[PDB]
Parts: C-alpha cells; sequence; structure tokens
C-alpha cells in the first residue's frame, strides 16, 4: 500500500538517536547504508562525514534513527564486529 515516506525532517543532529559508525564501506551509497542499518531499526536520515583534503568519507558515517532504543541495538549489534571485510565501530554520537 502506501508507506508514507513523509520525511520532511531535515536538520539532522548528533541527538542520542544518531549512531556514530566508522570503518564503513564507502563503496556503498546512502541508500545501501539506510537499509544495512534498517535491519536493526527504522532509519530517517543518513549522514556521512567528509574530509577536507582527500575529500572522502573514510567510512566515518552517522546514522540517524527514529528511536534511540532502536539505535542502541545497532550500536551493540555491529559494534566490535567485521563487515565488508573491515572492522566496524559503532558508538552513540553524544
Amino acid at each position: 500500500g502506501s508507506s508514507g515516506s513523509s520525511g520532511m525532517s531535515g536538520g539532522l543532529a548528533p541527538s542520542k538517536s544518531t549512531v556514530y559508525v566508522s570503518n564503513l564501506p564507502f563503496s556503498l551509497t546512502n541508500n545501501d547504508l539506510y537499509r544495512i542499518f534498517s535491519k536493526y531499526g527504522k532509519v530517517v536520515k543518513v549522514t556521512i562525514m567528509k574530509d577536507k583534503d582527500t575529500r572522502k568519507s573514510k567510512g566515518v558515517a552517522f546514522i540517524l534513527f527514529l528511536d534511540k532504543d532502536s539505535a542502541q541495538n545497532c550500536t551493540r549489534a555491529i559494534n566490535n564486529k567485521q563487515l565488508f571485510g573491515r572492522v566496524i565501530k559503532a558508538s552513540i554520537a553524544i
């Protein structure tokens, strides 16, 4: 039927919800991550860090969740693990 995808929630923030993820396979795209993290909790917006010189993601990406409770699960599910052949670190950006 109709999902809704209301969105209209711009202005991302480091709010608890947000999940600090590093060592991510930049090779992917916002969409990819959005889903990859959707396995734990619903995602509203996908944020990614960028360097000044190199101008690359460097894995450092921030995932915005709907409910902090849901985020934690992910911050503990992927935290201290190996993905896409690269140890990924998760931590509540606060």
